[PDB]
């Protein structure tokens, strides 16, 4: 009576005993992966038999059956419920035509606050501090230009204390870098966002809301990008954006890449309306714009946001707690990604 | 008449209105400095006449001066009441000397609190993520060591959260370190100094006190060097500390670079006993070691600590006001070092 669970990919690697407690409750099944078109011959024959549902335990596990298209979609057995799965972007699925086939979806949200802020918060030190120069500096082994660095960097460098932050996005990961940017270092904070923060967190944050991008640029010292990657999210900080902004200014992106357009961030560079900048995500990655390289200014690192060890041990526990709430005891999905269906005991 | 003051190199760059206000109530004289001997024949021979006080507005100027030694002070006119100098801890000042011939001192302590602690924030956030590894893997724009560096970092990196901060001082800048480590990443305090930490920043913190040094390494994930730099803390860090240390711990250091010996970092390193470090300042500075840029895991900067335009600010206001204050106003100075002498 136990229910079915299809595994895509390797077992866990984190926590033991609550992967030791899911193989007893759970029926796991290895989908033992070779191909795309392997697994979709495997679903019509009927390999696996009927399951309830799928679990995916890492972000690069179990590559080989993607795209999950309408094509394999169309395949799967009727007795299908629910597909949790690690990680916060989900580019390889068809959420839509899985929903339309009555499965329920839940990504990991939530999984990389602490990291992805800790990592926004790293970013917004260094354009305002010039760290990045300076390393490169340091890194020289020369004396004179160890001496002629560390005073170049004092004729532009500023601390974050007093200056204004601004939120392009209020979403829980900005929550926190704008809790550590507020308290921690003392900054100010203005923000926008398509719904409003309650009463309670404006007030705890002493975050003030502006009503356009325009009003957000020409308010901030410092912009941070946080907002989900859709069409209506893409290029969003273009030309536009920069003409707006204060001279001298700065701005970190840990979002995605094409949010920010890489010409027009270029352009403010050079003509000096940006002092600096920080990437942690790129507009065509994993190639990293070699202009944005050879620069002064401009910290750049290889998409490291949420990559720590606490954030996949979260993956893992979020993943089969899902799975053993809405199959085994008749509660709702913690993060849910798509349409909600009822739960089963 | 107007008193009368020995301007060592630049004049203001940042309050101007302040400076020039300045200038209307003291006579301001330039050094024109050449060499540090050629300084001390100037004095030898009065070229500057009696002057009743000194000022520098900024740690890099006036260096050619340097050392201000015994020899140097033994020339300085007997009218001379006091000298203010921007930045703390002075490796060229013989300040015995000088208080001997009855002259005040006062530094700028408290001006770069703010800055110190945001750059040793950034050096435990670094050490704990391997940022400095990342930024030069994606500074070869080659997308397959993107990809690999990437997976790679996932094997080590850990959130500061939960995780235990070591402070080895619990001083002014120490205090801002913690409450953003604490309060701001979620981090747990345990500490050694010299003195308890009063009441209040013990509750505030949640700080653990520990008796010696060896205790403080063991209990550490990260350890925070915050120390002033004096014969008895040359090499505090040593071989034995690290001895002490958890397997694959790491180290930050804000404070100057030979509290912490470079032999026994770079040894410790090449075993596994230490992750990573972070190093603003270095024993040999103004070289930074060849065996550390040689690794993975070690951030390097160019002694930027207490470099940022409001540090600069606070320098020029602190110095200026002191003399003000203490010639003209009958009041005491603000930030006084070593002896305390009444007004005129």
């Amino acid at each position: 009576p136990r229910p079915r669970v299809l595994l895509l990919g390797d077992p866990a690697r984190h926590l033991d005993d609550l992967w030791s407690d899911f193989q007893q409750k759970f029926e796991v099944i290895p989908a033992n992966l070779t191909t795309h078109d392997g697994f979709k011959q495997a679903l019509r024959e009927k390999r696996y038999g009927d399951f309830e549902a799928i679990i995916k335990l890492a972000v690069e596990n179990g590559t080989e059956s993607y795209p999950w298209n309408a094509d394999l979609i169309s395949h799967l057995p009727s007795s299908l419920k629910v597909f949790a799965a690690a990680g916060a972007g989900f580019d390889w699925l068809d959420l839509d035509a899985l929903n339309e086939r009555g499965v329920a979806f839940a990504n990991s949200r939530g999984a990389g606050d602490t990291a992805t802020s800790d990592l926004a918060l790293y970013l917004i030190l260094s354009v305002f501090r010039l760290a990045s120069y300076s390393e490169r500096a340091a890194r020289t082994g020369d004396p004179e230009t160890f001496n002629r660095v560390h005073l170049e960097i004092g004729k532009s460098a500023h601390n974050p204390r007093g200056h204004v932050l601004g939120a392009v996005g209020l979403g829980a990961i900005q929550k926190e870098i704008a809790r550590k940017a507020v308290h921690g270092l003392g900054m100010k904070l203005v923000y926008y966002d398509v719904a409003p923060a309650d009463a309670e967190t404006e007030k705890a944050l002493g975050a003030e809301r502006v009503d356009s991008l325009e009003e957000l640029a020409r308010r901030s010292d410092c912009v941070s990008v946080s907002v989900p990657y859709m069409k209506l999210t893409h290029h969003l900080i273009d030309e536009a954006f920069f003409a707006a902004m204060k001279p001298g200014s700065r701005i970190v992106n840990t979002a995605r890449g094409p949010v920010i357009s890489q010409d027009a961030l270029i352009a403010a560079l050079k003509s000096g309306k940006l002092l600096s900048a920080g990437l942690d995500v790129h507009e065509f990655e994993p190639q990293v714009s070699k202009e944005l390289i050879e620069m002064k200014h401009v910290t750049l690192t290889t998409h490291i946001g949420g990559v720590a060890i606490e954030t996949f041990h979260e993956f893992e526990r979020l993943t089969m707690t899902n799975i053993d709430r809405f199959l085994l005891q008749g509660k709702p999905l913690l993060t849910p990604a798509g349409k909600v269906f009822a739960p089963s005991s």
